[PDB]
């Protein structure tokens, strides 16, 4: 019992994280096989960011102007290229300590376990979710550039998000390990306002689901709703609407505790309309959107 | 910016977990050197749990009794003793991922991170406080046992936690690495009621300090307290009592915000007598105080 948001474990990850300098900037880099995986603004100055032309200013660098240090050790730079926001480059040697891995967009609404880390040092990790205006609310300063976003089955690490930005609401945004952002952000020194942060309903019932299992059951109520009904009151309260989708995902966890779907949407809807009274849910005095039902699953049965 | 409950990387300790199987019970080993810690109780059944003499049940296993499988290899058990409540398996292979540690035994109100293993294989990594009544509010299951807490500090990881056991009321107890447990539990199948769970005060008030840090500012008030004020409600409220030595370790937060540590108490104790009133700080309805002073300023400024 008891429930936790827990990240994967990150040794795996760890063995990945390389620092990459490139003149004065110096960020995070991601090392499986013989690439080097790093926001591509590594090649800007702080006066570059603000209109940077990335194609012009890569044209300026060899590939001896990419410093790559593993923990101590320096890699050789052998090939250097740009697919879209990321650089890959390529150095003479296999990253040793490469897991098996792939490399996966995600949805909003999924989450991620993020390796914090400050010139290819790790410093944390902690559980996000890619919220659904695309943004992530993670906790980088300065130099966290590159560090990145995963999910682990069993040994293979499903890499999904790479960090890039922090915008002026202090929210992240980032990229896939193709360099693609998740959102309408570029890579640019420019306000760039993130849209309506909408909570993760699936989420939420999962996390619903996984109180009742550890013991919270305060909010379960006598009633029922419909999708229709229910999505009545989460566009009211900017909730992502539930579909058929939603409620086949939270079949497990609704044949776990033998609680219908639309039964703990109507619990949702009346936690909604009342608010908590001064009460807590997993010690949460919120509705905490950042579980899947996926998480909740693994974390309630131990899959390691 | 952004706050997170954030972990210590898992990697250093996931190179250290083993499976140990005694008879028909498995559980988590802990191996640093030539040495598997585990709690004790592999070597009970069941019925034994009950009401174990722990000595007279030892008499029965011998080295070859306790299987110690680390990935997939085995480990050749050369010695065996009991040290308090954790069994010590001199294993005559050192390994060969033992990271630079210590054995330390927490204070309550400090945090730790908690690799959650079962059969020796990691699952998760969260971050957790050792409540003042010597419980941690964990997310285990059955077979978690022998998962470790655990601080670093650059390359060393300061061990200080091993999962032992589960109260009937869903919360955690275990010991230190010396096998002796936190608070007055006894590793018995046993009604053992936890006392009364205060709260944190000096984390607290490093939580509204970091989010001060981080952009949240609405619970600041035009008002100060002195420690005998903020105390006369911080025991209304079943908080700690704040001392001097909890003032001085927020000296540094002080510093960086420019609030004295009486007139964050003095936001506290609004806090307190009149709730958060729909509104959120760094993201909770509810104040945190499982983030120390230290964690505060290491995820503020990013130490790695
Ligand atoms: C200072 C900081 C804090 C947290 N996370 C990231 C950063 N860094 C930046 O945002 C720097 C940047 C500026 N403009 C466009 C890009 Cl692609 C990157
Ligand atoms: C089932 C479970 C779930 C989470 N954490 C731990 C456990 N296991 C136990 O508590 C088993 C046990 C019983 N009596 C005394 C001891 Cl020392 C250990």
């Amino acid at each position: 019992s008891g429930f936790r948001k827990m990240a994967f474990p990150s040794g795996k990850v760890e063995g990945c994280m390389v620092q990459v300098t490139c003149g004065t900037t110096t960020l995070n880099g991601l090392w499986l096989d013989d690439v080097v995986y790093c926001p591509r603004h590594v090649i800007c100055t702080s006066e570059d960011m603000l209109n940077p032309n990335y194609e012009d200013l890569l044209i300026r660098k060899s590939n001896h102007n990419f410093l790559v240090q593993a923990g101590n050790v320096q890699l050789r730079v052998i090939g250097h290229s740009m697919q879209n926001c990321v650089l890959k480059l390529k150095v003479d040697t296999a990253n040793p300590k490469t897991p098996k891995y792939k490399f996966v967009r995600i949805q909003p609404g999924q989450t991620f376990s993020v390796l914090a880390c400050y010139n290819g040092s790790p410093s944390g990790v902690y559980q996000c979710a890619m919220r659904p205006n695309f943004t992530i609310k993670g906790s980088f300063l300065n130099g966290s550039c590159g560090s990145v976003g995963f999910n682990i089955d069993y040994d293979c690490v499903s890499f999904c998000y790479m960090h890039h930005m922090e915008l002026p609401t202090g929210v992240h945004a980032g990229t896939d390990l193709e360099g693609n952002f998740y959102g309408p952000f570029v890579d640019r020194q420019t306000a760039q306002a993130a849209g309506t942060d909408t909570t993760i309903t699936v989420n939420v019932l999962a996390w619903l689901y996984a109180a009742v299992i550890n013991g919270d059951r305060w909010f379960l109520n006598r009633f029922t709703t419909t999708l229709n009904d229910f999505n009545l009151v989460a566009m009211k309260y900017n909730y992502e609407p539930l579909t058929q989708d939603h409620v086949d995902i939270l079949g497990p966890l609704s044949a776990q505790t033998g609680i219908a779907v639309l039964d703990m949407c109507a619990s949702l809807k009346e936690l909604l309309q009342n608010g908590m009274n001064g009460r807590t849910i997993l010690g949460s005095a919120l509705l905490e959107d950042e579980f899947t039902p996926f998480d909740v699953v693994r974390q309630c049965s131990g899959v390691t």
